[PDB]
């Protein structure tokens, strides 16, 4: 009990600094501490109880600055903190988390893309390199099932991609698994049960409703339901065993709707909105503040 779903950042007209948490008990909205610099197209992630920001880019009036930053929140104080930056900066980053380290993939440092990852150590404040995939990826979903690190579509530089791959850390080596059905980039990625779900993203023509998932003893991806709104890079997130999404870009609104699927019916309902439309936040769980 006592879980919030946390959103961080986000962009709507410039990036957004706003921490904001809903309680899916009460259908709650608190705003809690802002970034202490504006980011969107991070993720989001916890570890031990703190919430960790990573990545982004600060896009304003007066600047475009990548950012290499990871940033912990801790909902005991509602304080924000620095910890250790990563080793290059990376916008549209995804992240997951194996055995309480952060992983950070792939991203963009202006017209670089990036398919250099590293792993951070809460422990020791530390960030080191490990194996770089096999396909360079910004707008990157990654998620983690069976401590096993998936990097699922994104964009190369050149096309928007539908091929995926997993890393095995005992390993340190990165290993391509079947493509998904559709090219996403931007999507929203997430793990629940024994699939990797994939939702939404830009299949290089539309903002994606639909919604497939890799179950990792088949090597298939099936459809499932797809969400009621179109969306590309939307913040997901898995709690009390159904997906959470929010927010995103339809092609014509910053969205405020947060729908949740539901796996036993298959269906996707709309369970609030967000105080603003918003596109390219993080978003993670933990305790109350
Ligand atoms: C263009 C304007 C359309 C409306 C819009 C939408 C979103 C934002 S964002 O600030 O959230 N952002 C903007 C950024 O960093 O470029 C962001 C963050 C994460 C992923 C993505 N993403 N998803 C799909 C694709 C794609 O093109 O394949 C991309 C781009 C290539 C990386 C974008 C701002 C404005």
């Amino acid at each position: 009990v006592g879980r919030l779903i946390y959103t961080a950042g986000g962009y709507f007209r410039q990036s957004l600094s706003y921490l904001e948490a809903y309680n899916p008990s009460n259908g709650s909205w608190l705003r809690l501490a802002d970034l202490q610099v504006p980011r969107s197209g991070l993720a989001g992630c916890v570890v031990g109880g703190l919430l960790y920001a990573v990545g982004g880019r600060n896009n304003s009036p007066d600047g475009n600055t990548d950012s290499s930053a990871l940033d912990c929140y801790n909902p005991m104080t509602n304080q924000w903190s620095p910890c250790a930056s990563m080793s290059v900066p990376r916008n549209r980053i995804g992240v997951g988390v194996i055995d309480g380290h952060i992983y950070a993939v792939g991203g963009s440092h202006g017209c670089i893309h990036h398919s250099s990852v590293e792993r951070y150590e809460p422990e020791r404040d530390e960030w080191h390199l490990v194996a770089p995939m096999l396909t360079r990826r910004i707008g990157v979903g990654v998620a983690v099932l069976n401590r096993l690190l998936y990097a699922v579509g994104g964009f190369d530089g050149t096309n928007r991609l539908n091929s995926a791959e997993c890393y095995y850390p005992e390993r340190n080596e990165w290993r391509m698994i079947t493509p998904m059905n559709t090219i996403r980039s931007g999507a929203g990625v997430c793990v629940l049960h024994n699939c990797i779900y994939a939702a939404g993203g830009y299949d290089g023509q539309d903002q994606l409703n639909s919604v497939e998932r890799y179950d990792v003893e088949t090597e298939t991806w099936t459809f499932v339901a797809p969400m009621r709104h179109h969306r590309s890079a939307l913040g997901i997130t898995v709690h009390q065993g159904k997906i959470y999404v929010l927010g995103g870009y339809d092609g014509h609104t910053f969205l405020d709707s947060v729908e949740c699927y539901d796996p036993d019916s298959d269906t996707w309902s709309e369970v609030t909105r967000m105080t603003s439309g918003r596109s390219g936040v993080g978003v993670a769980v933990t305790m109350e503040p």
